[PDB]
């Protein structure tokens, strides 16, 4: 596909169909620039690390269907997608940094010992994945003839977390592939051995639009703290600390799980700055305090529903000093620092 | 520091923190692209004058202190930063357009006769204060053996302004050097000969959160303006034009307190271009009010606490054409044009 | 044509061709990409105003038959090429800013008042040009249907200037039209009036490969200064000055005759810098003499056939101070100044 | 390896040593610029596909050992380099797309399946030549162990094409490996089947500084076209027209060896385009004659001893109209288009 | 002075006259281009470290008079120049990183420790130098009043290497200051204290174009090495390593000498690369022998008069092991390594 076929297509179908077509063409430093109607416009804005030509092909050739949530893929650690592409709209540039049988100038020519991620949906996907030595097969479907796990009820779509697709719940099945064989998964048990069930899941809410998921989400963002606390018996589980946040120091004290940051928004600007911006399980923010003037340079933060947050603190019979628990979230070990007074995720 | 290192450091800290590491990098344009997990992420977008590597070496080594509000620097002619870096994040780019001791590549080797800020919480600034030929010195504690004027209770934290630091009031005081000599401030009298006390300090509030600080400002929000006149005696100091503004011709009129412009956005959008941004006290913009098609190109505006506004106004024995009052706002003396019908901040 | 098509078209047949035929590339700032054996290399770098993909298309479609030298079209004030595109290797860049018929994203929607270039051996430009307003027309065979005026005996072949073509002599034929007349040429008279018959024209030889081309050139060449003088009697012509040129000073004197430089390169090395480069009838540079060690600032050049030069000195009867005659050269008339002591050319 | 450390090792070294040490650098655009003694100065110009930081540590890296030329990697398909760099300095870049344990940035997880070349030199290349799956392992010396064919005698050496190394002749040969088996070589027969021995190498000269190499390749260069062909009893291998070239028309004639291109050179300039530029077997240029004007958009010439041309030649009992010989030059199978009176190298 | 005035001196002067008019132009990557007569021609290329539009600005203001060579300001430590620009036509660069009274962008606003140049022919150079803390005091006529040391006989005009201006003699004198006391110069003794009288200076020449300057270089270039070294009793001198130079070992032997690799020249081709470009008296070169194939990476050379040489060799009474000689050349002291069997430039 030339430039002038991609701008085509991306101009008048927002996306590449192969229509045939072409538009006259410029190419700016990170600008493309197509003649429409004898009037110059930037069609393109290229904030990827590829050739702005190349840049743009790849945008046009987006998968534009819903599909998990890219920090699955993070977890899985996917190093390429088999005859697709994903754009990250978090991060503005594509999810994989090299492609395979989609793009002729960044095509790998070996993938053999890649992590290799197979969309169902793509015409010869399964075939590829089981003749595959490393990779991930997803389905809308589950597959019978294949041992699966599901993954979390909400995909991404054109940069849109849903949890629901044309109005039905979003489902997505996983199969995976490790040197050459099926990974098999039971019912029961941790998904990794001691160094868990893969129930855990992330729930992809934004601070600007953050909102309840249950009544207990819905009490803690309405009640005061000590009444709130009383409610759930959360007597010795540090919430003032660990969810709440304390704002009363130059460094803010906790202020780890996504909701908590929701509801200090609810009477103080809270401005976060993030370095690494993409679709992650669990975020490193710079965060600053704006009634308090306090501040913290690299505080954890991860979003999982309060209700699933207190089952984990529950678990913990916590009489032991500097623990390290491992929490199974969004298919992945993530280790939790513990000490009898704190339960911060840490960074991984 | 090297290229490798400050982004490992900007990526693991959010700033540099002089720990030990390297993340393969690639400079393309004003990105920064960095390699995390197989995975290419762009983690700094140049919008400085420097070269894109040195760019985001300054920007992790922004101070991530509280810090008085850069417009006042900027009225007291810094030139450059003793041994620390000044980000200013409305302008998005570094302060000083010069470093020392900070940066290899743009270091000055001579500052002697420039204009030097030294923080007192960097080891040896006060030291090297007392050296220099012109400078300005700050701390947060009051120094008894130098002469000093406190700043207004307020900082830039990350950008953010904020009124209290660890919930605790905001202090920050100046001590200056001019020409190998200490300037020596007392009590009383005008911090400028006649061409003013030194008290008087911008709000720093923002169009888009502003909030009253006061119950006669929250009565000018509340209030219509024939009520709110009254209640303050405020009859000939034409509020209509200066403060409300008038909207019922092709330019606007007046417009001139920013607390006036937010009154307005209560009931029309008020759009505003600003060709010089960063941090000012006072501001120059070109004004469309969208109700009633009315607009201005060089409107200046100030936001001064309304309280401070009516105390300036009534000091006027406004029986004089065409005046050029000066009034010393954020440590420095602004000629405001006063016609016995309007009371304006003049361009300076 | 499409980016990856001319690309194509520039590596297998050095021009576009018409052919079919695709090569992924990349266009990284002034550099085009292409993959060849899934290779990358550099097929094209851009030194011209246009987006890179836009000149190399421009480039791969640049005329690579024989034409008149481009000075000849510049002295005619040509605009715009119609259908076709002339590359100027010494400008390293398109010769008009503008195309017309060639390149959608460059092409000039209207061209009525401009001066319009039209080679015979397009189809339809005969045609063309009988009906545009402005305009010349070239052709390699004499047409009785139209009044022409011939060029001189030398072409422009893919950047070399050759006096044969295919072995025989190089033949232009020249047509013009203003404000939608023919011009009318007769065999005498001058070309223009007083503010010259049109048939003296520069030799375009280089510095680095000068020859001789007559029998004078080739005594000037080998004979001493006063011997050459004394043989063709130019006793009064000041030629140690204007052509053979003083190093006795910090200023040189004189010096503007091309051959001059070519004799002075025989015992001392003469170092041009050109700002303005293209092919012109007169140069103008900044020359430095190693030998001597002196130098002028804006020194013009012409390179004219020796005996031609002298013809013009012994046709003014200088017995007149400051005069300013006109000389025809290249189809255009040159003012060269006059002192009854020199005879340079002037800046035009 | 940072990029401090890298330039540091190019400014001091003029490669990369592994030695320590820093030097304050800014990147900006494709220049890489070093503070050296308080002064700024461009180190490197990218002209490269890669970002210009990862440029600089390549070239940085590059091989500065005698290896063979890089047209015969070409023709034996090299995709990477095991743990070297080899730069092309014809093309002014790297020469694969890619690198394998050379750089973070640019290195291939996976080349399992891409034709991998290993360097006798580097410690570790046979052991893993011996287990990869396709491959080239080059030596200077010959390994009785291993099947090998030795290359011609001439090597790159930092881009000079050298016939000896330390002033002994240079010695290079080529083991090779193909879909998990060692490619076995005998004394006799032809590298390749229909569709030859391996041992005609083209010769590498260059037309600006062109060297007879054998007795017939002086004549050719001194005696007239009739005297040579006699002395040589070459009537009936039409060499006016192949070897000499025919200047009679406006498309030049024959002219694909080198040598014939030197000759003319002796009389008449030969001004050559290049659009694919890097070391290969074959050339395609578009090339004109200055004395004739005469020109040809696709001459492809080709670097043979003389004296190798003419037995190639004499083997060909030319008794076939449209013939298509193929030969084995270089390592590599090339096709010559043979009309009974003709005998050019086609296009591959 | 404006970008349009600037570009409008450079095209019509050749610098900055301070002429007024304006020509249209445009900023494109490293590439001014100005519109001249409705055409776009690329006026000026940037291979600085400045913008572009200030690069063009500077280039224009560079100095077009004759000053001493750019590596004796080097050796003495230059970091800017007192109201001109000089421009490093070896670096394709301005001279300094820095600059004062001369450009509004990039002037320094404090220099008063940095090391000054100041240029005697600038109206009120000698009051600023008498004023200066630290700086350098050029003249062309000796001063009486100044205590001053003579440069070479060579100036640098217009980057042209000449020892004659206006056909007259190069004379520089020079006058020091540093700490604020003026440098003493005395007939005798050295420059420096031990850690050389500065009457060394390098030739300057250039390989491409070498000439013996003396009867004793004419003999080097012409007489065998046996020949030569008997004639001029050079016995126990080991020329054969250190001026010669030995090709029969992969590394390169000796060769510190410019006359060596001269001579050299004369049989073999030789090929420099050169990391770091720009005037400086000890170069570091990377070098390849074409016929031997024989290499070295850090190959110090230095171009002074052979004549300058021997006397050195034969001022050592070379019977001591690891020396380390002190040679004060251009005004430097440079550390020569001197075993008793090879006298090398060191790594300065």
């Amino acid at each position: 596909s030339s430039l002038e076929n991609v701008v085509y297509n991306l101009v008048n179908a927002g996306h590449f169909d192969g229509r045939a077509g072409e538009l006259p063409c410029a190419v700016i430093g990170e600008k493309v620039i197509a003649k429409i109607q004898n009037e110059d416009v930037v069609v393109f804005k290229n904030n990827t690390p590829f050739p702005t030509n190349v840049a743009v092909e790849l945008f046009a050739k987006r998968s534009i269907r819903p599909h998990p949530e890219l920090k699955l893929f993070r977890n899985l650690n996917i190093d390429v997608c088999w005859s697709h592409v994903l754009w990250d709209y978090a991060k503005d540039s594509v999810f994989c940094s090299s492609t395979y049988k989609v793009c002729k100038y960044t095509d790998l020519q070996c993938i053999e010992s890649l992590n290799v991620l197979f969309d169902g949906r793509d015409n010869g996907a399964l075939e590829a994945f089981k003749k595959c030595r490393n990779g991930v097969y997803i389905n809308t479907t589950k597959i019978k003839s294949l041992s699966m796990i599901k993954g979390p009820q909400r995909a991404d779509l054109n940069g849109v977390v849903v949890e629901k697709v044309g109005d039905s719940d979003v489902e997505f099945w996983f199969a995976v592939r490790k040197d050459g064989d099926d990974v098999i998964f039971s019912r029961t048990g941790s998904l990794e051995p001691s160094h868990a069930r893969g129930t855990i899941f992330t729930q992809s809410r934004l601070l600007s639009s953050f909102t309840p998921r249950s009544e207990m989400e819905k009490d803690f963002m309405d009640l005061d703290d000590d009444v709130f606390i009383a409610k759930y018996s959360l007597q010795d589980y540090a919430f003032e600390h660990v969810v709440y946040g304390s704002f009363n120091q130059k460094i803010i004290g906790g202020l780890h799980l996504l909701i908590g940051l929701a509801r200090r928004q609810q009477k103080s600007n809270l401005v976060i700055q993030e370095f690494v911006t993409y679709d992650s399980s669990i975020h490193s923010y710079l965060i600053t305090d704006e009634n308090s003037g306090s501040s913290k340079s690299v505080c954890t933060v991860i979003d999982l529903l309060l209700d699933d947050f207190v089952d984990i603190v529950k678990s913990l019979n916590l009489k032991c000093v500097s623990k390290v628990v491992n929490v199974n979230v969004d298919f992945k070990d993530f280790q939790f620092m513990l000490w009898c007074n704190e339960e911060k995720v840490m960074t991984f």
